[PDB]
């Protein structure tokens, strides 16, 4: 019948970006999973407002702790001319 909620926000922990391990070869930022492998969120996953790494074992996912402004200052609009 009447199903309501659809899904349920269950994370490991909040971590800093500034812990994850960022890789311009690929643009993705790592983390030591206590699972096994370590999770990987592709940088354009948090510029879009993401700020979740899901792992390839187990699919976890975290709380990415990071400076909102740092990652969308860029793309914004110019406007008043900026710079
Ligand atoms: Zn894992």
């Amino acid at each position: 019948g009447s199903s309501g909620s659809s899904g349920m926000a269950v994370f490991h922990d909040e971590v800093e970006i500034e812990d994850f391990q960022y890789d311009e070869d690929s643009e993705t930022y790592f983390y030591p999973c206590p699972c096994g492998d370590n999770f990987a969120i592709t940088k354009e996953d948090l510029e879009n407002g993401e700020d979740v790494a899901t792992c390839p074992s187990c699919s976890l996912i975290i709380k990415v702790i990071y400076d909102k402004d740092q990652f969308m200052c860029g793309e914004t609009v110019s406007g008043p001319s900026s710079g």
